[PDB]
């Protein structure tokens, strides 16, 4: 059981959802999936708030099944590398989901060193991995598909605990579905298909691998490859090494756990869904990477 917040007393630790960077002394923290997170003080725990808005081509309905899944997700699904739902609001106006803070945001702003934070060490990256697979094990585990594992889901505590977040779109368990959802850059081809299944999560962890490796983000519309999953075909047909995508940002990278981490990165990327590790072997493969 969760904390029920009335959205007045969240729009009062969000400092009425302030708008305004976090960055720069205001509450939004970013514009997620589904909604924006606002930074907050719950008592003295700074607290996420993932306000819920209609934003692109959501519908209230399929918002409120995302935010009862979040919550019937949270509620199955107390981990070190989940992030914690201390509560929601359904009260008034938009529908809120309340999370202990990640100081460290999301895997996706710190891999673009978004607000100037420093780059993530090779070190720090294997351990959010390490971590972000653990919270996908723990997740696959108990029988939930994720459905869009990406950076930008993936968050950072103050330890740079990789915390899986948003399980909106998580789901029981293969099975299809018609509405195909998740992050285009991230998901498997099967998932674009709809099928329903971990082993999908694992590709798009694989992506979130690229990501960690090379700091660029699963899409880049101004890049060529604009899809990081592409690099992985052309370091495969050997036009670019894991070395020239491997993040530069990075001083601690060695070409061993570097490759390691590719390599299960590779084996996540797997096109065929059946070929890939499940989360265990990606677990396993990621504990080895280091040492
Ligand atoms: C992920 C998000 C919203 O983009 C986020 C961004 C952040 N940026 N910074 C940040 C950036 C730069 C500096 C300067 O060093 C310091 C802090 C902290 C953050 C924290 C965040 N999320 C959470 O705390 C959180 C927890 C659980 C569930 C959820 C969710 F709503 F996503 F489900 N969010």
């Amino acid at each position: 059981r969760f904390h029920s917040f009335s959205f007045y007393e969240l729009k009062n630790v969000t400092n009425n959802f302030d708008e305004r960077p976090i960055s720069v002394g205001g509450n939004k923290m970013g514009e997620g999936g589904f909604g924006v997170v606002y930074k907050g003080y719950v008592n003295n725990t700074t607290v996420a708030v993932k306000k819920l808005a209609a934003m692109v081509d959501i519908t209230t309905e399929e918002l409120k099944q995302q935010f009862d899944q979040e919550i019937k997700v949270m509620a199955k699904c107390q981990h070190e590398n989940l992030v914690e739902l201390l509560g929601f609001s359904s009260d008034g106006d938009d529908l809120c989901l309340v999370y202990v803070y990640m100081p460290n945001g999301s895997l996706l702003d710190r891999l673009s060193c978004l607000d100037g934070t420093p780059p993530l060490s090779w070190h720090m990256r294997c351990k959010i991995a390490q971590g972000a697979a653990n919270g996908i094990n723990f997740l696959h585990e108990n029988h939930h598909i994720h459905r869009d594992i990406k950076s930008a889901n993936i968050l950072l505590d103050e330890a740079f605990t990789a915390k899986i977040s948003d399980f909106g779109l998580a789901r029981a368990s293969t099975v299809m579905t018609s509405r195909i959802v998740g992050t285009t850059a991230y998901m498997a081809p099967e998932a674009l298909r709809g099928e329903i299944t971990p082993k999908s999560d694992i590709y798009s962890f694989g992506v979130v691998l690229l990501e960690i490796i090379t700091g660029l983000p699963a899409v880049d519309e101004h890049r060529e490859p604009q899809l990081l999953l592409d690099i992985k075909e052309e370091i495969e047909d050997e036009e670019k090494t894991i070395e020239d995508y491997i993040d530069k940002k990075m001083n601690d990278a060695d070409s061993t756990s570097v490759e390691a981490m590719y390599s299960v990165a590779s084996q996540c990327l797997h096109e065929k869904k059946n070929k890939r590790p499940d989360i265990k072997k990606v677990q396993q493969l990621l504990q080895e990477m280091t040492a």
